[PDB]
């Protein structure tokens, strides 16, 4: 729609574990941020996270209250290749407008 800014979302950061809150939405072949973002916003949610390629988890509370961040969002999302869909044991955490 436009280049910047046509997202509603925000990326928080990447963190080793999320908050008890988060539960997994879906395990989804063409897992993406766009993608767990609808997922997630059907359900209220104002956190998502995406993790280990495939999957995404929504929630209510922001992690950077009560988790450690990782630098090891390393698999990629298998629907958007370019976008990390957190890592083997880390999640990409994002805010929901
Ligand atoms: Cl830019
Ligand atoms: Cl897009």
């Amino acid at each position: 729609l436009v280049p910047r800014g046509s997202h509603m979302y925000e990326y928080v950061n990447c963190f080793s574990s999320l908050p008890s809150d988060f539960s997994k939405a879906d395990s989804y072949n063409w897992q993406s941020s766009s993608h767990c973002n609808s997922e997630c916003s059907a359900k209220g949610a104002s956190y998502f996270a995406l993790y280990n390629h495939s999957e995404c988890y929504c929630g209510d509370t922001n992690p950077s209250g009560s988790e450690s961040t990782s630098s090891s969002c390393n698999t990629y999302c298998f629907g958007y290749s370019s976008e990390m869909c957190g890592g083997e044991d880390a999640y990409s955490v994002y805010q929901l407008d």
